[PDB]
């Protein structure tokens, strides 16, 4: 599968049938059918930078892993009653300025989004076995709109020359990416999955109502990464980013 004409989101149901289902990811939040809710608590997170460990060039993507054997990095609050283990972040941009987030608000695009994924260590042993769990995985996420340079994704940015083509991967320490996200933490909530295959229903997600920077120039860096291995000709990675899905009924929930 990929983001291509021939293995792409549209035709990722033949050999994924859920993606036809009815908690599909990502969706366009309609804030005039969101459902206020006083039940929901603020978010809350404390991440430990000794946890980051390595950043890695999937092919279709890069990603950034974290040590998840203790709680020292967890999600709580918000919707859940459990506490969440922090496993990974990464990124989705599209091939211009114009789109690249998968998430939209009242059909509006913007040129990235950032997701932080954590798993249920309170009621699962592991990720492999949350994954395909109802309430098993929580990501947040972060809609990134084209502006000023934004400063905090220095270190993420200087660490891609080392991981260039697909497979190749770094040691990638003592970082905090609690320090990515906004100042302001009030956020929507919905029941959804994850946003390639095997898109497991297994997400809860929490989309940040306030957006983060990033420049024309920051964008450029991600779509110059390879998609190819070391050696053959070089192929960028120009987007990655699903399109939205029917809501299906569900209720998007406001903590604001
Ligand atoms: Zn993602």
């Amino acid at each position: 599968w990929g983001y291509d004409d021939k293995n792409g989101p549209e035709q990722w149901s033949k050999l994924y049938p859920i993606a036809n289902g009815n908690n599909q990811s990502p969706v366009d939040i309609k804030t005039s059918e969101t459902k206020h809710d006083t039940s929901l608590k603020p978010i809350s997170v404390s991440y430990n930078p000794a946890t980051a460990k390595e950043i890695i060039n999937v092919g279709h993507s890069f990603h950034v892993n974290f040590e998840d054997n203790d709680n020292r990095s967890v999600l709580k609050g918000g919707p859940f009653s459990d506490s969440y283990r922090l496993f990974q972040f990464h990124f989705h941009w599209g091939s211009t300025n114009e789109h690249g987030s998968e998430h939209t608000v009242d059909g509006v695009k913007y040129s990235a989004e950032l997701h932080v994924a954590h798993w249920n260590s309170a009621k699962y042993s592991s990720l492999a076995e949350a994954a395909s769990k109802a309430d098993g995985l929580a990501v947040i996420g972060v809609l990134m709109k084209v502006g000023e340079a934004n400063p905090k994704l220095q270190k993420v940015l200087d660490a891609l020359q080392a991981i260039k083509t697909k497979g190749k991967r770094a040691p990638f320490t003592n970082f905090d990416p609690s320090t990515l996200l906004p100042s302001s933490l009030d956020f929507w909530t919905y029941p959804g999955s994850l946003t390639h295959p095997p898109l497991y229903e297994s997400v809860t997600w929490i989309i940040c109502k306030e957006s983060i920077s990033v420049s024309s120039e920051q964008l450029a860096q991600f779509r110059s990464l390879l998609s190819n291995v070391e050696g053959d000709n070089a192929v960028p990675m120009q987007h990655n980013n699903r399109p939205t899905q029917p809501l299906k009924g569900r209720t998007v929930r406001a903590s604001f």
